[PDB]
């Protein structure tokens, strides 16, 4: 917890695109930033962004083709995740995990889904 990472309440509707909100203590160079999103009990990653691009070789099957970050906003500390066509199976506890040149941090988020 050497850097600040914060989530805020995030909730979507089933069948519609959603957002999982995460912010962090912003770093100066994009190359120093790593974002990882995890979901409780899930073997693969939800999403990873490293060296200015997505790195999804270890992404869990439940999220293949369904996730994006805001690559233009990572430099200002915006680690929010876009989730395509939210499903009831997406509900649960997520973790936003951040590395910068100044250290690391993480915060959890409870994502809610409903009709
Ligand atoms: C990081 O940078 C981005 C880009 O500028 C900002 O993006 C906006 O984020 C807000 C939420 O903070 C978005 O509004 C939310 O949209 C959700 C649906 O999102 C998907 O679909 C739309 C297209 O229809 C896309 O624009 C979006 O990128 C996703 O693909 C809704 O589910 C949200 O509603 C929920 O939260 C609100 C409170 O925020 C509740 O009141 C609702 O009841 C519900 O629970 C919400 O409406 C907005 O569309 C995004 N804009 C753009 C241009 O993409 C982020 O804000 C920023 N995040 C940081 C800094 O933390």
């Amino acid at each position: 917890h050497s850097i600040t990472v914060t989530t805020v309440a995030s909730a979507g509707n089933i069948g519609e695109d959603g957002i999982l909100s995460c912010t962090f203590e912003p770093d100066i160079k994009l190359s120093d930033i790593v974002i990882q999103w995890l979901k409780e009990g899930v073997l693969g990653l939800v999403h990873e962004f490293k060296e200015g691009k997505d790195e999804l070789s270890e992404q869990d099957e439940m999220f293949r083709g369904r996730t994006a970050v805001f690559a233009d906003q990572v430099i200002v500390g915006n680690a929010s995740l876009r989730l395509k066509n939210v499903q009831l199976t997406d509900a649960g506890t997520y973790k936003c995990y951040i590395i910068t040149s100044k250290g690391k941090g993480n915060a959890n988020l409870e994502y809610k889904t409903g009709h």
